[PDB]
């Protein structure tokens, strides 16, 4: 990283970050720079607020892998996973909200979580306890295997 | 299952269920019974309440494995996962409850979940939002990789803030 053209000013756009990190991942094995010596001179590739950031976070930067992970973590703005779970369990299904809109609001938060963390069974387990008592008296967790099954059966209780 | 000695009357005991399911799984392909020919004649292995039960649940038993799953689900009762998640997220960390005891009770609930479902990263994600604001001002999720890290740092804020 002695004369790398690539730079990053701290713009919080996902693809800006992915191209810069892709660009520096280039350089590290352009000239044969170490893991230690890549994390050595990473500051030289930052300017503006990317350096205000790195100067504040160079202490979790134990590894080159964690430093790259930190760049994606801060500069690709996401609702953090822990904030997603809290918001997931904060609003139960009231007596007036239909089943379709309730599942939409819950699947919206679940889609922000890492793909492949929870399967559809686990996601139903996270959801089922918040389902209103109006629907749970007629449908049982072991009877539903997919969100489609939950919606399909839940739409029938809404007809009568 | 034309002349199987093994039977099950519907007693809701974990160990009764495990021996019955183990015995029929044994029998099923010592004699080479299909998965679909086992689900055909599974009714012959039930008596009493277990047959009144099977007639109520053999609609949801599309496959042989789902029939076994129904037996464990119904006659080996466990605390449902959805009830565990619900009560896990029901009480935040109050201002005077220390982090150590709060984390213990919360991780106790996570231990009730199926073994191997969540790794420590996900379990930290489930917990972190419940931590009191006076710890979260000083600790950031990206700083914690293990409950060990969270507890160690959390003990420092209660020593002197």
């Amino acid at each position: 990283f002695s004369a790398c053209t690539h730079s990053f000013g701290g713009t919080r756009d996902h693809d800006v970050v992915e191209e810069f990190i892709g660009n520096i991942e280039t350089y590290k094995d352009v000239e044969g720079i170490s893991d230690e010596n890549a994390l050595k001179g990473i500051s030289l590739l930052f300017y503006g607020m990317a350096s205000t950031w790195w100067q504040g976070v160079r202490k979790e930067a134990t590894t080159w892998k964690e430093a790259i992970a930190l760049i994606r973590e801060h500069f690709s703005p996401t609702k953090p996973a822990y904030q997603i779970y809290m918001e997931f369990f904060q609003n139960k299904q009231d007596d007036h909200d239909p089943i379709d809109t309730f599942v939409i609001q819950k699947r919206a938060l679940l889609a922000q979580l890492p793909s492949g963390r929870h399967d559809e069974e686990t996601e139903l387990d996270l959801l089922f306890g918040l389902l209103n008592i109006k629907y749970r008296k007629h449908i049982s967790r072991h009877s539903v295997h997919t969100f489609k099954d939950l919606l399909e059966q839940g739409r029938i209780i809404e007809h009568n």
